[PDB]
DNA sequence: CTGCAGCTC
DNA sequence: GAGCTGCAG
């Protein structure tokens, strides 16, 4: 890409957002991450999505499981900052699915984390009144956290 | 042609072309490039110094010593109310805000230079966030003490 | 820990 | 109004 103008980046950058929802895989204006996380989750459990704005959870498994799902992009593996997970506000699901893409967007860790474990994992932030929670490995590797790496590369 | 690529191709050139801009400059960080290159262009227009990324309250002082606070949306639908929704504010310590409104190409649609006290009079409080929310609204932009900035924008994009 | 733009209805 | 994901020091 480095023969691309900045003009023609910027414009590849919308057009790649643009066919991306225009085939399903995202449905909004977001970066794609969160979205893409999503639609590989709810393939993984063959569950519901909910309405984009809705709080507390996600998608609702077939079993009826609440999931609030979580995706970082990691660049650098030993940079803490990357497995900092987006804030939560509300405690009303079952489980976050912790989604971590590698920098070519396939997916390299992928977990189920019980809900009472996201928050004894959780720091508060006075600054924007959510829950803090830092996908570090020894979350990840948690006894009463699920392995859903394999999982979600058969539905990449 | 994107359409011909296929899924993992397109996600792929997703993350390139993020990798790219943040070689040159023209990002910084991994977000969507519209918050760096709002900040970017508004850099360029003003001549200033840009504040630490992690900063509170403004992102660019000015040589005049103006803080200002750069706020983009990317307007695929120039009557869409929702869309002119600024991100957050949490801290009113800045003098204006600078609104870049971008069409769906990234060019720049509409600019202007809002002072912060009526950024304050068109905020609502969102308990939820514990910040206010702003809507660059034409009534806003049209606003007689707002200044327009589109021209000195689009003489410095490329 | 402190913050920012994951890092729409 | 109610909410979401406009990632960094
Ligand atoms: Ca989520
Ligand atoms: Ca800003």
């Amino acid at each position: 890409l480095e023969n691309l103008t900045t003009r023609e980046l910027l414009a590849v950058s919308r057009a790649s957002l643009r066919e991306l929802k225009r085939r399903g895989v995202i449905r909004s204006g977001n970066a794609p991450a969160g979205d893409y996380a999503e639609l590989l989750v709810q393939r993984a459990t063959d569950g519901e999505l909910a309405n984009a704005s809705q709080k507390s959870w996600d998608i609702r498994t077939t079993e009826g499981d609440r999931l609030q799902v979580k995706a970082r992009v990691i660049t650098d593996e030993h940079a803490n900052g990357e497995r900092q997970l987006s804030t939560i506000r509300s405690w009303d699901f079952d489980a976050a699915v912790i989604v971590l893409f590698d920098d070519n967007f396939r997916v390299w860790r992928a977990a189920r984390v019980p809900a009472a474990i996201m928050k004894e994992a959780a720091y508060y932030s006075q600054h924007v009144r959510g829950y803090t929670v830092y996908a570090k490995d020894a979350l990840l590797n948690h006894s009463e956290v699920e392995d859903w790496t394999e999982q979600l590369r058969s539905v990449e």
